[PDB]
């Protein structure tokens, strides 16, 4: 008898595929969301520039 | 960030061009207006000369 050793595999086979993937496509999103933010960084002072002058 | 240093330039670039230029073309005028007056200075006594004699 070994099957419970196979059972535990197929328990490992059914993986979670952690929410630490989709919370980190949401924070990979935070990466390229930031890529949008880093654009905004340029306009921060330029928009400001119009706003002040 | 430095742009406000550029802003302040373009605030210096837009200069007043002081009214102390056109009030002093008006007083540069007072210079050559005086140049007309200094002519008149000669006639002061000569006109007077006719007026008295």
């Amino acid at each position: 008898f070994t099957l419970i050793e196979l059972m535990i595999v197929i328990a490992i086979v059914g993986i979670l595929a952690a929410v630490a993937l989709p919370a980190y496509q949401d924070y990979t999103a935070r990466a390229q969301v930031s890529e949008a933010i880093l654009l905004a960084e340029g306009q921060k002072s330029a928009v400001t520039e119009y706003y002040l002058n």
